[PDB]
């Protein structure tokens, strides 16, 4: 399993900062979700900044925006360095002894949540690609001119690559527009009813449902309401499409409402909730509806974080590496089952 460190470029740790990764030269931040923060505020780890201080954090300006508003990651803000988006950027890794290895990181959008990236990392051990989480549709990678050298994909030694949904079983999956135009035609047709008809978004607490949000919100001309909105301080095209008031229709308020409002004129609201759930569609089956209803006021949307089996397949064949390496085991599968489906796109 994926914990921090690529075989290429040991002295680099991402998306880990506990055990061996106490030891980097340099840290990445992938995308600002738990479990790949593991450490990431550890007093061990303040601890060896306190001995190391040529010791940086790399990640995207919005996963540098997004982490320092926790007070709790604020110790990194002298220590943080943010690489503008498809700008490849020349990094230093000094042995506190005498080395000194040079890297180009180039980040590439995942398509996961709010800053999330790829880093695709160039050296003297072989170019190399860690995807982090990611989602991205078939055609997207061929479009990522960064990732490309003379009208061919780079050389790449190595990806460590998302694998959650790396199971022909998870074969196809809608596109996120699908999605989208789904949660929306639903909410449409629930909230234009009357202003007492709500929607209930009933969500994990993660980043990465704010662009579901702000088209909600765009088309339907209503704020969301959210427990939390400071970390959107300074991103205007997110934050005013969110609101801590319970007067709205449109709810994605966490634990009837979980804010608590039943009633407005004392007008019972007519509620039903919605629940962004993974969906998919075998190799030999049809799409079928984004909405599933699961009672009278209940309803499952599809929504993904994560590539589907074939877009797995389309972007690491595409990619073409010598070694392809599962960041995810699936709960119901093996990693000799997920490193074995994937072995047949590699040169190795
Ligand atoms: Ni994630
Ligand atoms: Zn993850
Ligand atoms: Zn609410």
């Amino acid at each position: 399993s994926f914990e921090g460190q690529m075989a290429e470029y040991p002295t680099i740790s991402i998306d880990r900062f506990d055990r061996e990764n106490l030891r980097a030269r340099a840290y990445f931040l992938s995308h600002c979700h738990k479990d790949h923060m593991k450490g990431l505020r550890a007093p061990t780890l303040k601890r060896r900044l306190e001995c190391s201080l040529k010791v940086y954090l790399y990640c995207s300006p919005v996963t540098k925006e997004l982490l320092l508003t926790s007070p709790k990651y604020r110790f990194w803000k002298k220590r943080i360095i943010s690489i503008e988006i498809e700008t490849p950027t020349q990094i230093s890794l000094v042995d506190e002894s005498g080395e000194k290895e040079e890297i180009v990181v180039t980040l590439l959008p995942a398509g996961h949540c709010p800053g999330s990236v790829m880093f695709l990392f160039q050296g003297n051990n072989g170019t190399v690609l860690y995807t982090g989480d990611f989602r991205l549709a078939q055609g997207e990678a061929a479009r990522m001119e960064l990732l490309h050298s003379g009208g061919r994909v780079k050389d790449i030694q190595s990806v460590y690559l998302d694998t959650t949904f790396c199971d022909p079983r998870f074969y196809q999956i809608p596109s996120r527009e699908e999605c989208l135009s789904g949660v929306l035609e639903l909410v449409r047709s629930w909230i234009t009813r009357s202003p007492y008809h709500v929607v209930w978004l009933n969500c994990k607490a993660a980043y990465g449902y704010e662009y579901l949000f702000t088209n909600l919100s765009e088309e339907l001309g209503v704020q969301v309401h959210v427990n939390k909105l400071d970390m959107f301080r300074n991103m205007p095209e997110i934050l005013h499409h969110l609101t801590t008031d319970r007067n709205t229709q449109i709810h994605a308020c966490r634990h009837k409402l979980p804010c608590g409002i039943t009633s407005r004129n004392r007008i019972p609201l007519h509620i039903i909730s919605i629940k962004p759930s993974t969906m998919w569609f075998g190799e030999r089956s049809r799409k079928t509806n984004v909405i599933v209803r699961t009672g009278e006021s209940s309803y499952r949307a599809c929504f993904s974080f994560h590539s589907s089996y074939s877009e797995i397949k389309d972007f690491l064949s595409y990619l073409c590496p010598v070694n392809a390496y599962p960041n995810v085991i699936p709960v119901g599968t093996t990693m000799d089952k997920v490193v074995e489906i994937l072995k047949p796109l590699c040169r190795s």
